[PDB]
């Protein structure tokens, strides 16, 4: 899908290892993946798919490219994932935001979740969320996001 | 497998259906599920995989129950996600979810060990981490099974 001033939105593809893997590198470590493994990654990644007239994939991994030069501009992913309540509902999960060194400012992390909640909502998902730093509260307000909890993890 | 004091932790089965309608209605709004609907359902979490490499099967969704023994009776439900991700080498995330302890069960510990068990789940599989969202009154119930706060939770409807 098209979007303004030269971008546009698509699915990850296996070509997409270099760039990806390098905008990735702004939220932490990606470290090393071989071509193979990402086309096993990308494929996975391709027919996985929601028991639900719809297909529904479970991941939905993003990359906003700059059509100038077909660089990766930003990427993010929203999974779907299948619960019992809300009579059989659907929730979606926004992950790995990322938007690349070089096109910071541009506007493109709002653009980029703008379309991912569209993906989940046309899915049917009741909700969608995401976890932040509180840093980043303030953006994903703008982007209509608003504040539902507390994130814990254990490593 | 087996819990102490005749219980025990399961994956959730068709038959369920009533007992943990029921409990999670502890958590929010279930709704009407008709029993097919429901096979369905667990027809798709006993099929979906994560893509590995080799010999190691693993579920996506890991729906538990821990069951009263001498009633074959629902004392909890909770359930772990594995998502699979580019970063840390194309790393496994576990998300816990829909965590619920029956009304008749409360108070017994069988929340903590419900967790403990998630935890185990994604931690064999090979999660680097495993993540789950709550309410500010629960930080302390979270702490006290090993987990730390990391962020803040948005959501949109």
């Amino acid at each position: 899908m098209s979007l303004p001033d030269g971008f546009y939105i698509r699915r990850m593809e296996e070509g997409d290892l270099e760039q990806v893997t390098e905008t990735l590198k702004v939220l932490t470590t990606v470290g090393t993946i071989t071509p193979e493994s990402f086309c096993k990654l990308i494929k996975y990644w391709n027919e996985a798919t929601v028991w639900n007239d719809k297909k529904i994939m479970q991941y939905n991994p993003m990359v906003i490219v700059d059509k100038r030069t077909e660089t990766v501009a930003a990427t993010g992913n929203i999974i779907i994932e299948r619960k019992i309540i809300h009579e059989l509902g659907l929730c979606g999960h926004i992950e790995d935001i990322a938007v690349n060194s070089k096109y910071q400012g541009q506007g493109l992390g709002k653009l980029l979740i703008d379309q991912l909640v569209t993906i989940g909502f046309d899915y049917g998902c009741y909700k969608i969320i995401l976890d932040c730093d509180e840093k980043n509260v303030k953006f994903y307000e703008k982007c209509g996001f608003s504040n539902a909890g507390v994130e814990m993890q254990i490593r």
